[PDB]
């Protein structure tokens, strides 16, 4: 049922997380990602409402997909005998943010600000579906070009939000929070705050802050472009080496900076076309 509904294109990706293939949903001529995990490598497994035996990406792309929002659904998913296939929405024409910082080098406040803005928004609707997604960074982000849509992609490392200490990582290191190297344990919404000032800074600077651990221990903000006096406060009020210094989502949507965000269209007009 699954090589018949749907028409693989070009291989979009691969590496840690698996295989991701451009796909034409045949029912009608929907964009589609198809998304290949092998059994072997999942470290993390779930169980659905019916209750059956799924890699927790799975689980959780399940908890978000409802209703509209900043991240990709989760459309379908089939399984083989030794991987998953999941098909996710896929906005067209699309570019990662990493790519798109990459060839813009840094980004204008404005352009960040909207960007930053729905990023929040998305992470807010997973915290709220009990989900918390991990790995937030420039890669993970998806724009819709035309609509100037951000999206979020990828669940692997992904967990279910819980109140309790985090021993478990495994989103990349120079995005992970001081707490996380010094003691193996954090928790889930200080830490995605500190990702998020460690995606805020990448948007204006072109690049990322800390490299080695020492540095990120260190937690010292060095600016290498003109950024203004309060981006840098809410970059680093972000990465406040105690975690209880950290904003909360709240906080960091009522920060002076984030005053006035354009929305998605005229961003796209603006910086897109
Ligand atoms: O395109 C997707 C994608 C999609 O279109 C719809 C849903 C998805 O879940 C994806 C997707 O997961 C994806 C890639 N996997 C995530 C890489 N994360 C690295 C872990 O740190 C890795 C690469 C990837 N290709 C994006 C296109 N990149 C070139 C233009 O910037 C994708
Ligand atoms: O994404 C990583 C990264 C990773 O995903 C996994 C392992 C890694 O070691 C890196 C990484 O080293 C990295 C960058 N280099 C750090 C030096 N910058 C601060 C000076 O210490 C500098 C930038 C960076 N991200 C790219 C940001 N997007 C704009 C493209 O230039 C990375």
């Amino acid at each position: 049922p699954l090589e018949s509904q749907y028409q693989v294109g070009p291989l979009l990706g691969s590496g840690g997380f698996g295989s991701v293939y451009s796909g034409i949903r045949v029912s009608d001529n929907l964009p589609v990602a198809i998304k290949h995990v092998e059994k072997d490598r999942i470290s993390d497994w779930g169980e659905l409402p019916n209750g059956t035996r799924v890699p927790m990406e799975v689980v959780l792309l399940k908890k978000v997909s409802s209703g509209f929002s900043g991240v990709i659904r989760l459309l379908d998913w089939f399984e083989r005998p030794d991987s998953f296939v999941l098909i996710l929405e896929r906005p067209e024409p699309v570019q990662d943010l990493f790519d798109f910082i990459t060839e813009r080098g840094a980004l204008q406040e404005e352009l960040a600000r909207s960007f930053f803005w729905q990023v929040l928004e998305a992470v807010r609707h997973c915290h709220n579906c009990g989900v918390l997604h991990r790995d937030i960074k420039d890669e993970n982000i998806l724009i819709d070009l035309n609509r100037g849509e951000l999206k979020l992609i990828d669940f692997g490392s992904g967990a279910l939000l819980k109140d309790t200490v985090y021993t478990d990582f495994d989103g990349t290191r120079v995005y992970s929070p001081p707490e996380w190297i010094r003691y193996h344990r954090y928790h889930g919404r200080s830490a995605a705050v500190w990702s998020l000032g460690i995606l805020l800074y990448d948007m204006v600077c072109g690049d990322i802050p800390f490299e080695h651990d020492e540095e990120i221990i260190r937690g010292q903000v060095f600016f290498r472009q003109r950024v203004s006096s309060e981006c840098q406060h809410l970059i680093r009020w972000c990465l406040a080496l105690r975690p209880s210094d950290r904003p909360t989502f709240e906080e960091i949507q009522n920060h002076p900076w984030m005053q006035d965000v354009l929305l998605p269209q005229e961003t796209a007009e603006i910086h897109l076309h």
